[PDB]
């Protein structure tokens, strides 16, 4: 916890690729012989008040989609979609093609996002999927979209495409089978996220991080039960605290012999009173986007 | 500047090798025919105290050095000492070897990281040199080092190479040239750095930056002059303001109409009063890690 690190991005970045359809350029995802982009990119201006994505979709043909890979310029030879994800058929097969899979992701979980400006992969930052079912991006100068991923030794699982940014700095999108995470949909319409509220899961796994690194300044002789503390986290804005929960973070508590409810209690006090000078793992803000996997 | 954001690494994950003697196994760089290394790796755990370099170096050769790129064994057909860096001499050029270029930065400048563990690269982070020389990067289940780096257009400036943690969690090492970033040696003795500053000139270009998204509640109608502000920061562990932080700001005080100084006068009473609850650019805290270069190309 120390700093926050994403993965090395350099299996993804040879899968990316410019995909312009009118006016509009964004970025796409090219695997195998096809390639992967919002289905919004067939809208024009004024169709994306109210589109009918079946419709528009029919009346395109293969010559109007251009693909360039570098100055390489693919040809589309087909063209189908799946839920909110345009595939295009491509004449060559990428031979940077990455061992991968399309995984769906929960709340809670983290992954590496490579954000493209200005027509190329340009960042990489590592974030979390918030329970509102937002990323918390950077958006500045606008995007030509993102990929989200993780890394599991050689194979890459591919868990986020980026659509749409939200009134509030924030993101949406899809997994790679199109399906949305959370209640969005790909038009031009009023939409806000929901309550965003913090990871308590992570936080402990966070705080148990510390300990770990020495730092261990919050430690108290108290417990508390499930009930009394899901009753103080409500009040200040976390999640709620499951057995599951618990149960994940049996390891830490074995490794580091702090009982969770022990830590609940810590931070349960740590809500009501506060760090005061004192900072946590060099900190001074309370960290929930390090999984306990991630602190391992 | 709501996202840290770091430099896509791949062009830097082709050059990453391994590098063994001994018992030692560090990460090296591989750049045309030649891989660079911290000169440690020549060193036995006792020697650590006080190595003689020279004494070490002079009674190894070459097979003495194993060089793995992923799977491939690289031939080491000679070796020499550049300062604080071993340099490598190998039968092949690194087919992978990008545009690159060996700067060295000052504290304030950013770059981003890509950190070795378990012997290959596994994490990449954005950072800044701290004003103590410094960085506050991440130290944990076993490093094997890490290599700095700047990408501009399609050239990659290689800035920084990890040698060693010291005893706070910072860490410390060189330039690609083997010259130490501050006052810092390779040997295990006690060395401690100074007191690290919060870097002026990057809160107010952040702060710039926030003002240009529309956030303004922390401006104030003063304005104060570069003496009295660097006294008053300076109570605060703020590093002082010189003229060429002036002048480098200019560009965002023209685009946003606040001159330098009347930003100042702001950044003075966040610092007397706090941020009570309030958020600036997302952020709870006063940011230091984003550059006026940086903040520019974004706004």
């Amino acid at each position: 916890g120390f700093r926050k690190m994403a993965f090395p991005s350099g299996k993804v970045e040879g899968c990316m690729v410019q995909v312009t359809c009118g006016t509009t350029t964004l970025n796409g995802l090219w695997l195998d012989d096809v390639v992967y982009c919002p289905r919004h990119v067939i809208c024009t201006s004024e169709d994306m008040l109210n589109p009918n994505y079946e419709d528009l979709l029919i009346r395109k043909s293969n010559h109007n989609f251009l693909v360039q890979a570098g100055n390489v310029q693919l040809r589309v030879i087909g063209h189908s979609m799946q839920n909110c994800v345009l595939k295009l058929k491509v004449d060559t097969a990428n031979p940077k093609t990455p061992k991968y899979k399309f995984v769906r992701i929960q709340p809670g979980q983290t992954f590496s996002v490579l954000a493209c400006y200005n027509g190329s992969p340009s960042g990489v930052y590592q974030c979390a999927m918030r329970p509102n079912f937002t990323i918390k991006g950077s958006f500045l100068n606008g995007s030509c979209g993102s990929v989200g991923f993780n890394i599991d030794y050689d194979c890459v699982s591919f868990c986020y495409m980026h659509h749409m940014e939200l009134p509030t700095g924030v993101h949406a999108g899809t997994d790679l089978e199109g399906n949305f995470y959370g209640p969005f949909v790909d038009r031009q319409t009023a939409q806000a996220a929901g309550t965003d509220t913090t990871i308590t899961v992570n936080v402990l796994a966070w705080l148990y991080a510390a300990v770990i690194n020495g730092d261990r300044w919050f430690l108290n002789r108290f417990t508390t039960t499930l009930n009394d503390f899901n009753l103080v986290a409500m009040k200040y804005n976390y999640e709620p605290l499951t057995q599951d929960h618990v149960d994940i973070l049996g390891p830490l508590s074995a490794q580091t012999g702090i009982a969770v409810l022990d830590m609940c209690a810590s931070l349960k006090e740590l809500l009501q009173n506060g760090m005061n000078g004192r900072t946590i793992l060099g900190s001074a803000l309370l960290e929930d986007e390090f999984t306990p996997f991630d602190v391992v």
